[PDB]
């Protein structure tokens, strides 16, 4: 649990972006968009 794709809205409190790939939720608080680093 806690895997979001690019362009999707993820929360940095329980359901963050997808790890291992390199995504980042912007702003993320409470939730942001998962962008590739």
């Amino acid at each position: 649990q806690g895997c979001a794709f690019e362009g999707e809205s993820c929360n940095v409190e329980f359901y963050p972006c997808c790890p291992g790939l390199g995504l980042t939720c912007i702003p993320g608080n409470p939730d942001g968009t998962c962008y590739y680093l």
